[PDB]
């Protein structure tokens, strides 16, 4: 990722994800989950699905290398989870953007 800047922080979100149990299960270890994103301005790249498709592969690949890199190892459930938390983040900041932008 080495030309993205990293956008804005937030609170953490709620991910409805339709039970309480996955409710639950993003509670228990969403620290360890990220916190921002990565990406790049909209000057050229300009999509949005397919943006948020790369964003979210972006920040989550690198924190499968970086989990990798330090012996631990979040399992597939949990980068489904995060997969949701990058995208409303990614989808925040672009709309974030969008009002600071695309609105001029």
């Amino acid at each position: 990722l080495g030309g993205y800047m990293l956008g804005s922080a937030m609170s953490r979100p709620i991910i409805h994800f339709g039970s309480d149990y996955e409710d639950r299960y993003y509670r228990e270890n969403m620290h360890r989950y990220p916190n921002q994103v990565y990406y790049r301005p909209v000057d050229e790249y300009s999509n949005q699905n397919n943006f948020v498709h790369d964003c979210v592969n972006i920040t989550i690949k690198q924190h499968t290398v970086t989990t990798t890199t330090k012996g631990e190892n979040f399992t597939e459930t949990d980068v489904k989870m995060m997969e949701r938390v990058v995208e409303q983040m990614c989808i925040t900041q672009y709309e974030r953007e969008s009002q600071a932008y695309y609105q001029r």
